[PDB]
């Protein structure tokens, strides 16, 4: 049996016309244009031989407009050219004299831990790939990317409004990913630079098990399912001492809980037992929890919400 | 550790600028509109209420070209008038009066078991998620289609050229879907009707596990790599037995065994041992095999080739 859960991503023409490559000495990587604006990580100004630990202040002070390249590849090609420039955080923001005739509906938002979004992954200014995930409780994510990937960009869509929410930045040790917010910030307590930092731990997203658990159950797979039950209070508690996040309740956990008729907290019951051990058992296909899809996600795929 | 490997999809633009909405009678869905040509599954001639088991051929020379409405909605809005229209197989080929601008250059090609390809979901002509999915060696896909989904496109992409694969047509009973090839053939031995349909039994696909266990080697996870061997005459005949495809190497997964040292028979053997269990130890994160990445995923995602 299939669950009817993929990795799903939103379709991504309208990111796609936004992105373009922006150079700076010895360095090129990708950028977002919006209107007259182009975003970028600023380790751009960097030179490629001294990015270890880089004075970024100092970097930006030496830099003039003509510092800057910016080129538009597929579609409508185009050199874009820059006119003033500006740092917030760790991005750059360059201001072009042309808006983008393309320029979709859009926000800058900041993605929580557990909640998923969708990565346009480019390269030289060419979209190249796409993929979802979730942002980790560490404030990473399990991505694919490789050199010449920074200025990546992540995004969720409302309608047809654009909410993008991560500007790709770096990789760590163990092989996950972390960028910016589109206000400057890291996700996290990362800063923008190649020398050892420490990583915080990871947990399991407990509501992004439960909508799993869920996902079984509409697909008849419940025999993990008891009548015990755990308060939410009480599995939190237990959460912080066993590498969950706690658990907090939205409409879109209690839509599935109507649906199936099985309460959040009988499932809650089911992950402190399922922890423990699957005892041979599968759950769709799996022998260990899964946490990297949302209540939204088994709203929309599976009850066509 | 994250082994650097995500379910990736071509960026969806260039399809997106092709999907359109065909309404017939009572029945609405998506086709993919190339030149002056709009393809779609020919179940949009049946009355919504006939789909158990339709004779297409009466359903055909009842129709007119002006029995079909095509509407383009996102990016440029159109009616698309038809002036033609024609039966391949399980897919309908209506002639209309104005060519795609925005048609890319494009083949049609059939994919194979174990092979990947993108996919755009698309509901009434407009595009609402991608994902990427191989085919199974059953001919069906573990995707993630709702009711109105058919018209949906499966595709490659050589450089610029889209090489069109798939076309959505149903759903199995246990979960999984399948479709046709734009030559109007069925993938597998389904026919495009709604009644029991004997399903042929699903395999592990030996080349993509011989894959995965490549990509854990390239993230230096290799407990399972012993100097045993097993040749491929060898295995194939196993397999023949253990719900295993034959392995037929490729060119992409030589490049594997020279960037790891690790020689194909290894795998060949490191299988075997691991389908009688895995004896508690995990491989990148998992207690099964895992079939679902390709040698040429692992080439790109992980190796950057
Ligand atoms: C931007 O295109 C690029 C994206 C990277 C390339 C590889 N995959 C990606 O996602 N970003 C960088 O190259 C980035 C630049 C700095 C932020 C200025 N640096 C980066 O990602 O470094 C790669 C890491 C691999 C690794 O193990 N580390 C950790 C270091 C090594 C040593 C141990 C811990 C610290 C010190 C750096
Ligand atoms: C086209 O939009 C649509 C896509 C479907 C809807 C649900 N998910 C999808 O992928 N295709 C159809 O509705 C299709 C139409 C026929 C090919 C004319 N029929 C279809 O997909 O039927 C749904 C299946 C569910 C199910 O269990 N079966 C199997 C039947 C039921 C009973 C046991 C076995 C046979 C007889 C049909």
């Amino acid at each position: 049996h299939h669950s009817g859960l993929v990795k799903m991503s939103h379709p991504s023409g309208d990111v796609e016309a936004c992105m373009v490559q922006v150079t700076c000495g010895s360095m090129t990587l990708n950028g977002l244009w919006l209107d007259n604006t182009v975003w970028c990580p600023r380790h751009v100004m960097c030179p490629a031989d001294q990015l270890s630990d880089p004075n970024y202040d100092a970097l930006l002070i030496s830099m003039t407009n003509h510092s800057f390249s910016v080129q538009k590849h597929i579609g409508a090609p185009a050199n874009l050219r820059v006119v003033g420039h500006a740092m917030q955080g760790t991005l750059l923001k360059l201001t072009v004299d042309v808006a983008n005739p393309s320029t979709p509906a859009y926000t800058f938002t900041t993605v929580k831990p557990g909640a998923a979004f969708s990565v346009l992954a480019c390269y030289n200014g060419r979209p190249t790939g796409t993929f979802t995930v979730v942002m980790r409780p560490n404030y990473t994510i399990k991505g694919s990317f490789l050199c010449g990937s920074c200025g990546s960009v992540g995004y969720t869509k409302e309608g047809s409004v654009i909410n993008f929410c991560y500007m790709h930045q770096m990789e760590l040790a163990n092989g996950t990913h972390t960028g910016s917010a589109f206000d400057g910030t890291m996700y996290g307590a990362f800063m923008d630079k190649q020398v050892h930092q420490v990583q915080l731990t990871d947990k399991y997203c407990s509501v992004n098990v439960v909508a799993w658990l869920y996902a079984a159950i509409l697909n008849g797979c419940a025999w993990f399912v008891k009548p015990n039950r755990t308060s939410v209070v009480s599995f939190n508690e237990w959460a912080l001492a066993n590498q969950f996040t706690e658990f907090v309740g939205t409409q879109s956990v209690d839509m599935l809980a109507v649906k199936t008729g099985v309460a959040i907290e009988q499932l809650l019951y089911a992950i402190q037992q399922l922890y423990t051990g699957f005892q041979g058992k599968q759950i769709l296909g799996s022998t260990m929890l899964e946490d990297e899809f949302t209540p939204e996600d088994v709203n929309m795929q599976i009850m066509g919400v």
